[PDB]
């Protein structure tokens, strides 16, 4: 039976891209520790252009990898509709689909203009904390005919082709819709030539490596499927011949895999499936031979335990990527000897990545036998001090994210969180290794979990006062206040937090007589005393205005020292809020703190 729980697996890689998701949630949203955020992205352009996937572990809006994925994901829903079906995730995929797709919309304001980036990679990168509270300002950066871009153009036109496959018979009008913005993306990109990498500044991250050729016959085909209009499936195998050789001989590129970068790959199979031309199936054949029994002496480097270690990035997802084309072209092959030859290899690979390795562990995040705990993701993490190594473990549980893995061909790897090599997450990573499980689930079956996702509970008080005596006195209290924002589910501003401090009245203190200071206060110090009722009052500290989030060292809190003088009669041992407050900084649980009047903390008299 299933060696691996496939299904199970599926299920949770969709709650991954919801986790990756940007803009405003729906009431419907499954990951509890996620809010709002990037709420004001495209502002800077006068355009709505919120939504869309955080690319991995950080915050910036990468178009090119954005849109591979959303094709990838499309294709496996294409290639197995049933293992999405079975497996009980069609729903997730498809609005997990909308979700990208709506962004792609909406970032295509008219025909020949395409915003391919929010967020800029160095000031998104140097800051280390939650994306609900992100402090930095996030530009926004287009490709037009000015300054073109015919991969991401044509790769976002793949997008939007493949989707409305998708779509369909489900929504038809919004499958029309795809359909004409992509046709749109295609003639922009095949008019105006260009590589997107010499326009906006994603150079250093998702640089275009292989050019356009590869995207250009990758869009039409798409386009092709799409419309069934012939003269794309022309244009395809007209720009075929011009994709990239290698080295010294005319052979097609057979030595890397299909990737964000290099569809080429892609293509060989496609149209080989497609057409049936020899031409194709040639390519398509000298490739996987490469992966698995190699060409010409040539192979691909693997692991002693059987792992496929094209590069030191994103290992896994290239392996898994190999592996859901290789069972693709597995089913339009004759030849019995490929097809048991390159399906094994699939199937292999995939359960190397869920478990059967040297190891015996899981290298999909919260699935199977030991697997990581703290991949390098700023919300999973949930950091409140700017810091990638506070707290040691992540808060959150960033289930189904498939890791880099073993980077080199020895099969090692150390769960750490500050290794951006084998602890890598990404929504490209996820795509090629979703669409494989949907082959999977379709042939080897599985049962997805009943109750998923678990909610998770906050490991302590999200946002509190800590307090503790300052100087001892007799005719006064003096108290060091210190309020946190330490809010992980989700992560949270507060900017109008007011605390007060009970206390009752004593023999022969004149309320007049009573003053409040403070030789260190970061928020407001006041004059007077409230008075409630009888001889119960009250101190009032303001720190409205102030922004007190899970952002940094200094961003996470507000020290106050407050000293209350009564003069001699002052008696903190009747004071409501002075239980509990010892030498040492703990909570307080007697001051009561209020974001815009609404307590947060604390229990009142
Ligand atoms: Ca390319
Ligand atoms: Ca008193």
């Amino acid at each position: 039976e299933p060696a691996f729980n496939y299904a199970e697996a599926l299920q949770k890689s969709m709650f991954f891209y919801e986790a990756q998701r940007s803009g405003k949630l729906p009431e419907n949203n499954r990951v509890s520790w996620r809010g709002d955020s990037g709420l004001n992205d495209g502002a800077d352009v006068g355009l709505d252009l919120t939504g869309g996937w955080y690319d991995a572990g950080d915050h910036v809006k990468f178009g090119f990898p954005m849109a591979f994925t959303a094709t990838m994901l499309a294709w496996g829903a294409i290639e197995s509709p049933e293992g999405y079906i079975r497996s009980g995730q069609m729903p997730y995929l498809k609005d997990n689909l909308r979700w990208v797709n709506d962004y792609f919309i909406k970032a295509h304001p008219s025909p020949n203009v395409l915003y391919v980036q929010v967020g800029d990679g160095d000031a998104d990168h140097k800051w280390w904390g939650p994306a609900e509270v992100m402090p930095m300002e996030r530009p926004s950066f287009k490709v037009d005919p000015s300054c073109p871009g015919s991969d991401v153009a044509a790769e976002t036109a793949a997008a939007m082709a493949a989707s409305s496959i998708v779509f369909a018979d489900d929504d038809p009008a919004y499958a029309a819709t795809l359909v004409q913005h992509a046709k749109q993306l295609y003639t922009f990109a095949d008019t105006y030539r260009g590589v997107y990498s010499d326009c906006v500044p994603a150079g250093a991250f998702y640089n275009s490596w292989s050019g356009y050729q590869d995207e250009l016959v990758w869009g039409a085909y798409w386009l092709y499927k799409a419309t069934g209009d012939d003269s794309y499936l022309a244009k395809a195998e007209y720009e075929y011949d011009f994709l990239s050789t290698e080295q010294q001989t005319d052979l097609r590129s057979y030595r890397w895999t299909i990737a964000w970068d290099d569809k080429s790959y892609g293509t060989y199979v496609l149209l080989a499936k497609e057409t049936g031309k020899q031409k194709y199936i040639d390519d398509a054949n000298r490739w996987l031979d490469y992966w698995t029994v190699g060409v010409n002496g040539q192979r691909v480097p693997y692991s002693p335990g059987g792992m496929a270690v094209l590069d030191t990035w994103g290992a896994l997802r290239y392996a898994a990527n190999t592996a859901f084309v290789a069972l693709v072209y597995a089913k339009v092959i004759d030849d019995p000897v490929r097809k048991q030859r390159y399906h094994d290899f699939a199937v292999r690979q995939i359960n190397y990545a869920l478990g059967d390795n040297p190891r015996n562990s899981s290298y999909v995040v919260g699935f199977g036998n030991n697997p990581p705990r703290n991949p390098h993701h700023r919300t999973a993490h949930g950091s409140w001090t700017d810091s990638i190594a506070s707290p040691a473990e992540n808060r959150h549980v960033l289930y189904g994210a498939l890791v880099g893995g073993p980077g080199s061909p020895n099969d090692a790897y150390t769960d750490d969180r500050q290794d951006y090599v084998a602890n890598e997450v990404a929504t490209d990573y996820n795509a090629g290794f979703s669409s494989a499980l949907a082959m999977l689930v379709e042939e080897y079956g599985g049962t997805p979990l009943a109750d998923f996702p678990p909610t998770e509970e906050p490991d302590g008080p999200e946002i509190f006062v800590e307090a503790q005596i300052n100087t001892p006195g007799t005719t006064f209290t003096e108290i060091k206040a210190m309020i946190r924002n330490q809010s992980g589910w989700p992560a949270r501003m507060l900017d109008k937090g007011t605390f007060r401090y009970w206390f009752t009245l004593d023999e022969g203190v004149d309320p007049a007589d009573i003053t409040v200071s403070s030789a260190y206060n970061q928020c407001a110090t006041p004059e007077d005393v409230h008075h409630v009722s009888g001889d119960l009052y009250y101190v009032e500290i303001d720190c409205t205005g102030e922004k007190i989030f899970p952002g940094g060292q200094s961003e996470h809190r507000r020290e106050v020292q407050f000293r209350i003088a009564g003069g001699p009669g002052w008696d903190p041992s009747n004071d409501w809020s002075f239980q509990g407050i010892g030498n040492e900084l703990a909570p307080a649980p007697y001051i009561v703190l209020y974001d815009d009047g609404v307590p947060v903390w604390g229990t009142a008299p």
